[PDB]
């Protein structure tokens, strides 16, 4: 029997599944919803026209006057070298049969993504990608608010976790422009506040109004959430155009790096991150007060 | 984990990932019963 | 003097990752052989 393992024990090997479960792998959120430009340079600058273009309505015989030349801003995205630098023993990379080289560049490349969804939503930007979470915020409206600043929704904590008030007004801060290919972004801690919020009378707010084939949504728009996120913070917006992730041309270049240690191979796997917000206007905050 | 590191700045080593072990063992899951092969024989409906 | 390799670059980019170290060697030597032959003049320098 099996059990003793004299008696043909030795010779039940245990079928190792040669594909290890990466535990921490997942579809990069930030990448689908936000655009990727992959770019050859440090700095990345997309313009991004403020607006100020008027029309004066001319009438038949009227000297046509000088309209106002619409404004320009510029939104420096910076790449910053994000790496992991594991040190594997050779002996491993060698005793094995689940492939660890590919193993742990999967594992990295989960990190990365991670850490994409860390830097791109809180990430201060020092040496890094400045999240958007981390761009200063300003409870105004698009035509008086400065560019490069997001419109930040702060209420009451009365109404805040009793009434969709904030949400609806986070999702029409937002213009057509972007309510058209906009989708929200909330912790998971903080969408299960959410879908708690309770009115006086006792009754839920977001009643769980789906289907099962329909994906999570929000006011009607879908809602990626993104892990990274402080507690009680929701964004909304069209981060296609809202947030730029810059990634550099030559992406993820895993160079082993056996020779700098013998008995180790160091995979090194540095890619060069970027991140910024772009269309301001593009992208809402919602703070709420902690419970 | 990433250190965010900078442009100037000696990239300073990371933690390798960890790996666990889930050792899911297979055991005889059976049924015996012991038709009549006077019914294996007298029946219609397929007994097997 | 030089030696046979000559200028040898090694574009080292592994021993510190993210930095490429273009060490280029070349071997190098002088030496005043017949002295005889050459001579040195210092100016005054006012």
């Amino acid at each position: 029997s099996t059990g003793v393992p004299a008696d043909g024990g030795y010779t039940v090997i245990p079928e190792l599944n040669t594909e290890i479960m990466r535990m921490l792998t997942d579809e990069s959120t930030m990448r689908r919803i936000c655009t990727v430009k992959k770019i050859s340079s440090n700095e990345f600058k997309q313009l991004v026209s403020a607006g100020g273009a008027t029309v004066n309505h001319g009438e038949e015989g009227k000297t046509r006057e000088q309209t106002s030349t619409p404004q320009i801003n510029e939104v420096s995205i910076k790449l910053y070298p994000v790496y992991a630098y594991p040190r594997t023993t050779q002996e491993i990379v060698d005793f094995s049969d689940v492939d660890i080289l590919s193993w742990l560049t999967g594992e990295i490349g989960d990190t990365f993504t991670e850490t994409e969804e860390s830097d791109l939503v809180v990430g201060d930007g020092d040496k890094k990608a400045k999240g958007f979470l981390s761009v200063p915020r300003a409870e105004k409206n698009d035509k008086e608010r400065d560019f490069g600043t997001l419109q930040v929704i702060k209420p009451s904590e009365s109404l805040a976790w009793t009434s969709a008030d904030p949400l609806i007004d986070l999702k029409f801060a937002l213009r057509k422009k972007y309510r058209k290919n906009a989708v929200w972004v909330v912790n998971s801690t903080t969408a299960a506040k959410l879908q708690k919020v309770k009115n006086a009378n006792g009754d839920y707010i977001w009643r769980d109004r789906l289907q099962a084939g329909d994906p999570d949504t929000l006011l009607g728009l879908p809602v990626e959430y993104l892990e990274f996120m402080p507690d009680n913070v929701i964004a909304l917006g069209d981060f296609k155009r809202g947030y730029y992730i810059v990634d550099h041309e030559t992406g993820v270049r895993t160079r082993p790096d056996n020779l700098t240690e013998p008995g180790f191979i160091k995979i090194f796997t540095q890619k060069y991150l970027g991140g910024g917000v772009v269309d301001s206007n593009a992208i809402k905050i919602l703070e709420l007060p902690q419970d």
